[PDB]
């Protein structure tokens, strides 16, 4: 019985005042912690603000990226050590946008996952295949390799506590649309990979989120699929009213 | 009559409480703004804390990097619009470490400079040649090209208000050392390219910092160089006592 987890990725949106207003509007109105886990991945500029207002609530707080060293000569980078000290719960890593624009590799993601656990936090590891890979019938192999690479070297206990988010990158365009069948098939691809590398017992504990489009009238249907344990939500997490609406399924 | 500018680049160091304690120890002890401009480039996690503690002082506040769009689907990026909204003065762009680890290009830097001005802040534009380029005898040409690429499209008034930091990359972690002679030579190369592109009047206003090994014991000797207007200082800016000691040359 894996606990569902809806994480809202604000991406590069909101200043601290806007972030503050959002958390004040949502933190005290989330469903009970036993029913669903709810969190926000906020910009680094906004984190201390989000954490202060989220204090005493069930809203989990995630960073959108971090570097793989605790400190040093890495101008412009966010430390996982500092993230932990300020009270951050999760760190999103390997998001499609970072693997794209910012050249992040499987090796960087693996290093980040290790750094995040070394700093007592939990990673939300993103994966997903391109349109080209999808059209070539290679989604399962590509995603499988990504997942395996990211987890290599973690302990069984660390794997069991990780979150993995599957993004259907191929469905961003015009002529492609993802369905519940896609979410289920791809979330199972992730879990089977974890099973092959760490065993079925570990695989059955790791949460796998769907990162494709979910809406209030469909979120429940997607989450009810056997291998889908939550959602990494983009645009719909930017408004309090919209984010809260995605927690209705519980 | 170019006002000297010492900027302490903390790089990926300090949590918010550490950042607050530092500002508390240096804000009220800085020299008059008429003598020297003093700033701190702090991690994004610490910026709101630095800004609030520095409020009312003459301590300038800088970000260590930002993206070139105000908002959007850029997971993990720091917005220049939010940097302005919180009150940031400067943004360091093109630092050697980012051009290295994150493959940042001259095109990225040019877009960032424009974004920074569009948002009402000032850039600290970093440049500098590799050991290979240095050994090839092509330092002047290489650095000149970086400066020209970074400033292309900016107005003469924007260039006059910009800050450019020459980093002797060939003498950072290579077993080679750079001296006051290299600082003067290379800071003049920078100013000469500004003069060529925007006229000598503009060039005589742009502040060119040195980004090599500067310390309290030797800062005065570098500042005496006619074309050196400051320093973008790393390790020596982490301790309060040491940062203040970089400001006593006037
Ligand atoms: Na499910
Ligand atoms: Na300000
Ligand atoms: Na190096
Ligand atoms: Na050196
Ligand atoms: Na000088």
């Amino acid at each position: 019985s894996r606990k569902p987890f809806i994480a809202g990725n604000w991406k590069m949106n909101k200043n601290p005042e806007e972030a503050k207003a959002f958390v004040e509007a949502v933190a005290s109105k989330l469903p009970s912690s036993d029913l669903v886990e709810a969190g926000i991945a906020a910009p680094a500029l906004d984190l201390t603000t989000v954490l202060a207002v989220a204090k005493g609530s069930n809203l989990k707080v995630a960073a959108q990226n971090c570097y793989f060293e605790n400190a040093g000569a890495f101008t412009g980078e966010t430390s996982p050590q500092v993230l932990k000290e300020i009270g951050t719960d999760y760190v999103v890593i390997g998001h499609s946008e970072r693997r794209d624009y910012f050249h992040e590799t499987d090796e960087d993601i693996n290093k980040k996952a290790k750094a995040i656990f070394a700093n007592g936090m939990l990673p939300i590891i993103c994966c997903g295949e391109s349109l080209e890979t999808y059209e070539a019938g290679k989604a399962a192999e590509f995603v499988g390799a990504q997942v395996s690479a990211a987890l290599a070297g973690l302990t069984a206990e660390q794997v069991a506590a990780s979150v993995i988010a599957y993004e259907p990158i191929w469905a961003i365009g015009t002529g492609k649309s993802a369905s519940q069948d896609d979410a289920q098939k791809m979330c199972k691809v992730v879990r089977d990979v974890v099973a092959a590398d760490f065993g079925q017992e570990v695989a059955d504990k790791v949460r796998v989120q769907y990162g494709g489009s979910v809406k209030p009238e469909n979120v429940a249907s997607y989450m009810a699929c056997p291998d889908v344990d939550g959602a990494l939500v983009g645009g719909a997490s930017l408004e309090a009213e919209s984010f809260l609406a995605l927690l209705d399924f519980v």
